[PDB]
């Protein structure tokens, strides 16, 4: 039986994408860059803050100093943080709260493996802090996804090997990161946005303890 579940945040526990979009668009418009639209924003899904800014500057062809780069990222984050102040428990994705309750009741470890440095605050906004045994720190791994580092850290943060864990993800890079850690991925969304050779559910209402247990047994030899 698996000993831990390693949760991505954005697209699994909640959606942060519209907030990130408005913030990046505002930043792009502030510096006079065209191209940051809803189509482009899909490329930034699951991507780190710094890698996201770099992609926007390549709309381009914009060069900036290392300190200018840091200031731009700080500006966008400051705006993003103002906007997520009204995140609430109503923003928890379907099925996720009951899954967390059931994992906790069965003494299965719960860890966050999100790229977001705003993860702890978001979990607090959603009243989920108490469920999480640990939060892997993005600022102390990287290697961003698809590197397995954040999932390895999340597993180790709760005293388990990735091989003893399930990872939940909504992105290609995240699914690959789970695989390369040794944990078992279960993706949410469309297969073309996730990857191959994995169990996939169309939405998070399918993430039940019963289903995770069944999938676990299916993937043991
Ligand atoms: O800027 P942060 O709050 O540290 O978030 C970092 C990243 O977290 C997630 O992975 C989102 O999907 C990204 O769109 C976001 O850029
Ligand atoms: F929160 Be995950 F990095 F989409
Ligand atoms: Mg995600
Ligand atoms: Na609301």
């Amino acid at each position: 039986m698996f000993k831990a579940v390693l949760f991505d945040l954005d697209g699994v526990i909640t959606d942060t994408a519209e907030y990130h979009f408005r913030a990046w668009k505002a930043l792009a418009e502030e510096i006079g860059i065209n191209g940051v639209d809803r189509q482009f924003n899909e490329q930034l899904k699951g991507v780190s803050r710094e890698d996201s800014l770099q992609k926007i500057l390549d709309l381009a062809d914009k060069k900036v100093s290392a300190e200018e780069f840091k200031e731009l990222a700080k500006r966008k984050n400051d705006n993003y943080v103002k906007m997520i102040q009204d995140v609430s428990p109503a923003d928890v994705y379907p099925g996720i709260l009951q899954l967390l309750k059931d994992l906790r009741s069965n003494k299965i470890k719960i860890a966050l493996a999100s790229a977001s440095k705003n993860g702890p605050f978001l979990l607090e906004r959603m009243n989920l802090t108490g469920y999480f045994d640990a939060i892997a720190d993005p600022a102390e791994v990287a290697a961003s996804k698809p590197a397995p580092d954040i999932f390895i850290a999340a597993a180790h943060a709760v005293g388990v090997a990735p091989s003893e864990s399930i990872g939940l993800e909504d992105s290609q890079a995240g699914i690959q990161a789970i695989k390369d850690s040794g944990a078992l991925p279960i993706g949410v969304g469309r297969p073309e946005d996730l990857g191959d050779d994995i169990v996939i559910v169309p939405d998070t209402s399918h993430y039940t303890l019963e289903f995770l247990k069944e999938v676990w047994l299916q993937k043991q030899k």
